[PDB]
C-alpha cells in the first residue's frame, strides 16, 4: 500500500459505498 492509496481511502468508502471504510483502504492497491 503506497502513500497515495492512504489518501484515496479517505474518500474511497464513499465513492465505493462499501460495508466499511476499513475495507476501502484495500482499493488503494488496485
Amino acid at each position: 500500500g503506497n502513500a497515495a492509496c492512504v489518501i484515496g481511502c479517505i474518500g474511497s468508502c464513499v465513492i465505493s459505498e462499501g460495508i466499511g471504510s476499513l475495507v476501502g483502504t484495500a482499493f488503494x492497491l488496485g
